């Protein structure tokens, strides 16, 4: 788990993460990985460290692989595989691409893919979308970050009320009770479909958090993409019902998009 950084090559910054700064740098002289620097003060070490041992044994194609962490000297650093597109989001947004409709769904199959695995060991996200996300140099989409919001130490991030907790992507239960379950996780993938049909448009543009939270609590939700078919909305809307309990696990999900592409 723990890799001396004299192993370690930090090289050009990628961008910024939420706990400061992310470079790309080279392992062992011959692997690429992503080098996340923890700005002293941002996470409850201690806590992080423990559950780090557990994350180290979850493995999967398309999660985003913990490689290792660098703990004997502050600022610490989270050492991932390296995805050379980056976020999923700025992806999505790049005008250079045209996304054909079949692309989109393979990138939705390749989060669920991720999410049950992740599910089926009862490991939460607690913070899916797509700006958490990262794409390879293949095009394929990656989930991020996974079970990271539980350490951050600013309680604006922490709290339901906090002008920078994920309130778009989140259910009934969470903005009112901090209810976090795989349920809420599904909730958050069915807007991160939103996301990707959309083609990176913000959810709920022209609302503010408090605006959304009284949207979602009226009953309402996301409106269809036009990218999207009846059957593609039919399973983003799925993961948004009132009750968790009638929401599906991403085993449902996974395949009702494999239906869907055979359709
Ligand atoms: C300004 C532009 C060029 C539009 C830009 C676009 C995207 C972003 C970006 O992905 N930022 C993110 C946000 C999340 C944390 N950050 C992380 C976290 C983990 C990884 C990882 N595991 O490898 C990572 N990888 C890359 C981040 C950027 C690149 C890169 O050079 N690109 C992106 C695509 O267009 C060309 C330039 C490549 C890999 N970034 C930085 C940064 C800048």
């Amino acid at each position: 788990m723990e890799i001396d950084p004299k192993d370690l090559t930090f090289l050009k910054e990628l961008g910024t993460g939420q706990f400061g700064v992310v470079k790309y740098g080279k392992w062992r002289g011959q692997y690429d990985v992503a080098i996340k620097m923890i700005k002293e003060g941002s996470m409850s070490e201690d806590e992080f460290i423990e559950e780090a041992k557990v994350m180290m044994n979850l493995s999967h194609e398309k999660l985003v692989q913990l490689y290792g962490v660098c703990t004997k000297q502050r600022p610490i650093f989270i050492i991932t595989e390296y995805m050379a597109n980056g976020c999923l989001l700025n992806y999505l947004r790049e005008m250079r691409h045209r996304f054909q409709t079949q692309q989109l769904l393979e990138m939705c199959k390749d989060v669920c893919e991720a999410m049950e695995y992740l599910e089926s060991k009862q490991f939460l996200h607690r913070d899916l979308a797509a700006r958490n996300c990262l794409v390879n140099d293949q095009g394929v989409v990656k989930v991020s970050d996974f079970g990271l919001s539980r350490y951050v130490l600013d309680d604006e991030y922490t709290s339901s009320v906090g002008s920078k907790f994920p309130v778009r992507w989140s259910p009934p239960e969470v903005l009112m009770y901090s209810k976090f379950s795989s349920k809420s996780d599904i909730w958050a993938f069915g807007v991160l479909m939103w996301e990707i049909y959309s083609l990176g448009k913000m959810p709920y543009e022209r609302f503010t958090n408090s605006e959304t939270a009284e949207h979602i609590a009226q009953g309402l939700r996301l409106y269809r993409p036009h990218l999207a078919s009846e059957k593609v909305y039919t399973i983003m809307y799925s993961c948004w019902h009132e009750k968790a309990d009638e929401r599906p696990t991403f085993k449902i999900l996974l395949s009702n998009i494999l239906d869907v592409m055979d359709e």
